[PDB]
C-alpha cells in the first residue's frame, strides 16, 4: 500500500475532524483541479469497449463529486478510466440550505441533500469548451467524459429541462445521463426519453453522445419491469445503477442516520448490486450497465461486474480513503480477475448469470 495506509488511517481521519463534509468536498475539488494529488500502470485486462468508446479501465468517478466540471483533468490524473460531471441544471441554482451533507463514519456512509446546486448549463458549457480538444484526445486514448443532466427545482416542463441539457452539453460529451433518480428534488418516462433521444439524434455525428438513464435503488419490482421495457423499446444506450437510497437499512449506527437525504457508501452496496443483477436480467444482458454504490475494493467492483456491470463508479469511498483508493480498487480487481480465471474484465461481465 504505502500511500494507501497513510491516507486511510491518518490523513483522511485528520481532515474529517477538521472540516465538515461540504468544506472537505469543496477543498477536494480545488486541490484536484490544481493537480495536487498523490504521486498503478494500466494493463490490457482492465480495458472495456462499450457505449461506442474505449475505457482504459472500468473505474469511474460518479456524478456529484465534480458537479460543475472544474476538476476533470485532475480526476484522470487520480487514475479514473472515465469521469462523469454534474448533475448540471439548465439555469444556475443554489441548492438546499446548509448543512446538507452528513458523515456516518461508523457505517462508511454519507447522507446528502445538496438539492442540485449547479453553476448551470451556460457556465459548464464554456468550462468544457475551453478544454474541448484536450478532451477529444483523452477520449481517443480511452478516457471518456460523461455529463449528468438535471432539472431546475422550479421548472414546469421536466422534459424540456433535459432537452436543453442534451442540446447544450451533449456536443461536449461522450455519454449523457438522464438522472431521474435524485431523492433531493410508464408512458411518461417513455415521453421523457423519446424527447431526449430525438434531441440527441438531432446533433451532428461527431457530437452525438450515448444516452444513459440513472435509476434509484428504491424502485418497486413494477418500476424496474417498466424501466427495462422502455429502455429496450426506445434503444436507450445504457443504465447507471444506482443513485443514493432514501431507505435506511437496519443497523445504521451513525448519529446522523435519520437526516433527510440520499444515503451512499457501504450500506448501499448490496442493494445496488442486487439492482444491477435484476436490470441485467430484465434487459437480457443487452443494455450496458454502469454499476455504482458502495464500491471501495476490487471485490466490490468485481461483484457488480459479475452481476452485470460493464463499468463501475465510486464516490463515497474517496471521502474515507482518499485518492489512493482508485489504484487500490484497480489493483485488487486485476488480481481477482486472474484468481477467478477471467481473461479480462470483459469476460467477467454478467458472469454470475451464466453459472
Ligand atoms: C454528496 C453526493 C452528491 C451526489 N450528487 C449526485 C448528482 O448530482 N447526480 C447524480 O446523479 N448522482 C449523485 N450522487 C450519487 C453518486 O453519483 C452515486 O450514485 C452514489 O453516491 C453511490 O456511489 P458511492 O456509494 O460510491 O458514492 C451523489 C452522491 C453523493 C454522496
Ligand atoms: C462529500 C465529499 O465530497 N467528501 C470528500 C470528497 C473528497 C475528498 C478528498 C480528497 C483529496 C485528497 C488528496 C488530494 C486531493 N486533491 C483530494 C474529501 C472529502
Ligand atoms: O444534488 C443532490 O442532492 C443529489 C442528486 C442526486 O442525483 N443524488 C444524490 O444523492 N444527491
Ligand atoms: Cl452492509
Amino acid at each position: 500500500t504505502g500511500d494507501e495506509r497513510f491516507y486511510a488511517e491518518h490523513l483522511m481521519p485528520t481532515l474529517q475532524g477538521l472540516l465538515d463534509p461540504e468544506s472537505a468536498h469543496r477543498l477536494a475539488v480545488r486541490f484536484t483541479s490544481l493537480g495536487l494529488l498523490p504521486r498503478f500502470q494500466d494493463s490490457d485486462m482492465l480495458e472495456v469497449r462499450v457505449l461506442g468508446h474505449k475505457f482504459r479501465n472500468p473505474v469511474g468517478i460518479a456524478a456529484g463529486f465534480d458537479k460543475h466540471g472544474e476538476a476533470v483533468d485532475g480526476l484522470y490524473k487520480m487514475g479514473f478510466g472515465f469521469v462523469e460531471i454534474g448533475s448540471v441544471t439548465p439555469k444556475p441554482q443554489e441548492g438546499n440550505p446548509r448543512p446538507r451533507v452528513f458523515r456516518l463514519p461508523e457505517d462508511q456512509a454519507v447522507i446528502n441533500r445538496y438539492g442540485f446546486n449547479s453553476h448551470g448549463l451556460s457556465v459548464v458549457e464554456h468550462r468544457l469548451r475551453a478544454r474541448q480538444q484536450k478532451q477529444a484526445k483523452l477520449t481517443e486514448d480511452g478516457l471518456p467524459l460523461g455529463v449528468n443532466l438535471g432539472k431546475n427545482k422550479t421548472s414546469v416542463d421536466a422534459a424540456e429541462d433535459y432537452a436543453e441539457g442534451v442540446r447544450v452539453l451533449g456536443p461536449l460529451a461522450d455519454y449523457l445521463v438522464v438522472n431521474v433518480s435524485s431523492p433531493n428534488t410508464k408512458a411518461e418516462l417513455r415521453r421523457l426519453l423519446t424527447k431526449v433521444l430525438q434531441e440527441r439524434d438531432g446533433l451532428r455525428r461527431v457530437h452525438r453522445p450515448a444516452v444513459l438513464v440513472k435509476i434509484a435503488p428504491d424502485l418497486t419490482s413494477q418500476d424496474k419491469e417498466d424501466i427495462a421495457s422502455v429502455v429496450k423499446e426506445l434503444g436507450i444506450d445504457g443504465l447507471i445503477v444506482t443513485n443514493t437510497t432514501v431507505s435506511r437499512p437496519a443497523g445504521l449506527q451513525g448519529a446522523l442516520r435519520s437526516e433527510t437525504g440520499g444515503l451512499s457508501g457501504k450500506p448501499l452496496r448490496d442493494l445496488s448490486t442486487q439492482t444491477i443483477r435484476e436490470m441485467y436480467a430484465l434487459t437480457q444482458g443487452r443494455v450496458p450497465i454502469i454499476g455504482v454504490g458502495g464500491v471501495s475494493s476490487g471485490q466490490d467492483a468485481l461483484e457488480k461486474i459479475r452481476a452485470g456491470a460493464s463499468l463501475v463508479q465510486l464516490y463515497t469511498a474517496l471521502t474515507f480513503w482518499g485518492p489512493p483508493v482508485v489504484g487500490k480498487v484497480k489493483r485488487e480487481l486485476e488480481a481477482l480477475l486472474k484468481e477467478q480465471g477471467f481473461g479480462g474484465v470483459t469476460d467477467a461481465i454478467g458472469a454470475d448469470h451464466r453459472r
